């Protein structure tokens, strides 16, 4: 019996990489030395036929911090609206440019601020994470309704949806709306860090046209390609990360614990204590996210792991409920 | 088809550097966070300066793009006929622009080289593509004292002759080096970008989270640690530079020297040259696209594709 380190800080697959997967990359390896000159075109249409949508209107991009740029660089005029608290890559982004920013706050049920959220003008580029990191929160109908009506662009960064209870819906995209798509949590390419913008066909043409010469290499064009052809993998650990968050938040909440209802792979939870919660269960050898990161003090933002990951966090959660 | 167009490493690729990315491969759902401070310091190693003064990058493209962002009032000064790719680049970002010409001898032109300024950041590639030129002293020494701000892309020095000389960098210059040739990292796209701290520093803070994958990351580590290749395929390209040069001179073709790992040859013909290789299934580079019309410019590969090259154009000096 020996209880190693655990890691629920980042919302990284915690799934073993499938050997298909593995293999393509180790057959790439042979070829590292050549442009990806065939790879490349094939990858394109392999991800046009994945999210049954045309080529011209999806474009590769190295996560959202690429995605981000290509798209501010395009309405670098526009007003640039978050939320906050919320996802901080857009506030780092944000920090490297010269564009102009407004935030929407959050109600104390952790929901979009009506007041903040009727500030929206055509002159804005909103930039909303759908589900939310690291609240967990789906936009409800009337907050998209709202947005679609009042914005100039707006694009859902949809991390998460993977998780959620929105998956049957469709890519939502249109001449003032874009949506991107990450294979760093349920496609387990978190290292790779790649990402997927949909968009209308002339945007997208002149952005593709600002990136570069062989943007994502041989390896990670294999890689890609491979998880893509992983559905059976990647449905058991969406169904298991559903059934282990159902467990995780039933039983804190059962230790007094103050959860957060989420569609991502990943929990809010309340901590009034600070920092000598960290401690503890470093101490214990886990390792949780400090909200505060995201401008939500006082907070802690919980993955879900293997169940023998989650087995360990709450048994260390139930002694310090003592 | 033998690929003789695009000046890639012909070399098998090392089992050492293929068993790192087979490991890293394992662990492809977790982020990088302890494997990218140690590439960054094995670069240091390798390059013997100080993690503080370079910066990896994904190719020429990101390199010029990072520097012309932080010196976007000043005119960009290129050669042409010479690379396109920062032709490419300061079209996508609406930069003042001057370009300088070449002599017959493929040389930058003294009275184009006259009109750079303090106000000028010239970006030259030494040796240059496509003409395998090298940069004088006297040029450099020009540029030294003239130029603002002076970015020399070293691609292919490997092949030159002057790789003892090493790094150039400074107050007012900044130096790039590919892991594309040499290295044998072509599909990965890599580079390294050397210059003074302040402006390092200035540019790294905008470049992307995770901008260089932990495959990508693993491939260059296992890379730098495998100079006995890397050497060996410099030696052989070398000598199949100077067999090739002198074979098709020995036919009747008009070669130019050349310091990297490639051949400039005068095709009057034109597509008909191309079309004829392209039958016997070998594909050479139109330097038209570099501004050298009725040119190729004609890659050095292994032992065998040289052998098909030769034999094809030694067919083709009859007909």
């Amino acid at each position: 019996a020996a209880a190693q380190a655990v890691c629920l800080a980042f919302n990284e697959n915690p799934e073993a990489v499938e050997p298909r997967v593995q293999a393509a990359i180790a057959a790439a390896a042979a070829r590292i030395n050549r442009y990806p000159f065939d790879a490349e075109p094939r990858v394109m249409r392999k991800l046009a036929e994945h999210f049954s949508c045309p080529e011209d209107n999806l474009m590769l991009v190295r996560g959202i911090d690429e995605c981000f740029d290509r798209i501010s660089a395009e309405f670098s005029s526009m007003r640039f609206v978050t939320a906050w608290p919320g996802f901080d890559g857009y506030r780092a982004r944000i920090a490297v440019s010269g564009l102009r920013h407004f935030e929407i706050g959050l109600t104390d049920d952790l929901l979009l601020d009506p007041n903040d959220l009727a500030q929206v003008s055509r002159d804005d580029c909103v930039v909303l994470a759908n589900p939310s990191n690291p609240t967990g929160q789906a936009l409800s109908a009337g907050e998209l309704d709202q947005l679609r009506q009042r914005a100039g662009k707006l694009l859902i960064d949809e991390t998460y949806v993977d998780y959620s209870s929105f998956r049957a819906r469709g890519l939502a995209y249109g001449e003032n709306e874009l949506v991107f798509r990450s294979f760093s949590k349920s496609y387990g390419l978190a290292g790779l860090r790649l990402g997927a913008l949909f968009g209308p066909s002339e945007l997208i043409a002149a952005m593709k046209r600002k990136q570069w010469f062989c943007n994502v290499g041989t390896l990670d064009l294999h890689a890609l390609e491979a998880a893509l052809d992983n559905d059976r993998a990647r449905e058991a650990h969406i169904a298991k990360t559903l059934a282990q968050r159902r467990r995780v938040a039933d039983a804190l909440r059962g230790l007094g614990y103050r959860v957060a209802s989420s569609e991502a792979n990943f929990v809010l939870v309340e901590n009034a204590a600070g920092e000598r919660t960290l401690r503890f269960l470093r101490e214990r050898g886990i390792q949780v996210k400090d909200a505060g990161q995201f401008g939500l003090h006082h907070h802690i933002r919980i993955s879900i792991g293997r169940e023998e990951d989650n087995d360990r966090l709450l048994a260390a959660l139930a002694e310090y409920s003592d």
